[PDB]
C-alpha cells in the first residue's frame, strides 16, 4: 500500500483537537486519530493505529512538516520498514470527516466543543461512515 | 486466538516519558513495550494499537484494576475492537517481562555511557533494542 498522511485541526474535538489522517491511495480507506499536540510521537502512535487497522504499507508520503521529517520519525519509519517520501485525497478525507463530525455533534446538541466523554464514540462513528470495516 | 496480559511499570531512566506499558502474549511469550509521559486511558489504547500492529489482534486482554484499564473510555475502545477484557492479585508473565525489560534497559544504557537518565534523543532506539533483545534471545 502507498498512504498519504497529514494533520488537520478540528476544534469541536478540543482539547485533543489535532486529527492525524491517513488515506490509502489505492483503496481510499481512511484512518483518523485525535491528539492534544502535533508531535513526532503523535504521528508514530497514529501510524501504529493505521497499521493495526489496515495492515502495514510499503510507503507513506507526507509534506515537510517538522513532525514528519524529525530524526525521531525517520528512525521509527526505518525500524518499521516503511519507505517515506516528502495531497488531494487527504484533503478530501479531511473535509468528509469534518462534515460528519459537525452533523453528528450538532445533532446531539453540541454546538461548540463536544464533551470529552462523547468524543471517542463520535470520532469512531465518523471514521466508520467513510469506510467498509 | 491470542490472549495477552498488559500492565504499566515506571522506569526512571526513560524520564520524562518513564511510564512503560508492557504487553506479553501468553502463548508465545513475545513482549511489546511502549513509553508514555502519563498513565492515562489514551496511553493504554495507543500502546494496544501498537501491540496489535506488531502481534495481530488478540481475542482477550487481561489486566489489573488500575483506573486507566477500567475507565469508560477504555471499555468503549476494547468493545469497538471486539476484544474481551478480564480483570487485587497480579499476573506472573507480565511482572517477569517488567523485570527483564528494566534489567535490559540498564545494561544497554550503561554500555553507551548513560549512567543515570538516558538523553531523550537516545531513548527510542534504546527501548526498541531492549524489546528486540528480549524477543530474540
Ligand atoms: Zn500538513
Ligand atoms: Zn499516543
Ligand atoms: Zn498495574
Amino acid at each position: 500500500q502507498i498512504w498519504q498522511t497529514d494533520f488537520t485541526l478540528e476544534p469541536r474535538m478540543a482539547p485533543r483537537s489535532w486529527l492525524a489522517v491517513t488515506v490509502d491511495t489505492a483503496s481510499s480507506a481512511i484512518v483518523v486519530t485525535q491528539h492534544g499536540r502535533v508531535t513526532s510521537v503523535a504521528a508514530q502512535h497514529h501510524w501504529a493505529t493505521a497499521i493495526a487497522v489496515l495492515g502495514r504499507p510499503k510507503a507513506i508520503k507526507t509534506d515537510n512538516g517538522s513532525c514528519f521529517t524529525s530524526k525521531s520519525t525517520r528512525e521509527w519509519l526505518a525500524r518499521w520498514g516503511i519507505a517515506h517520501t516528502t495531497q488531494a485525497m487527504v484533503e478530501r478525507a479531511n473535509r468528509l470527516l469534518k462534515d460528519k463530525i459537525r452533523v453528528l455533534a450538532e445533532g446531539d446538541g453540541f454546538m461548540k466543543r463536544i464533551p470529552a466523554s462523547k468524543q471517542g464514540e463520535l470520532l469512531a462513528k465518523a471514521m466508520y461512515a467513510l469506510n467498509h470495516f
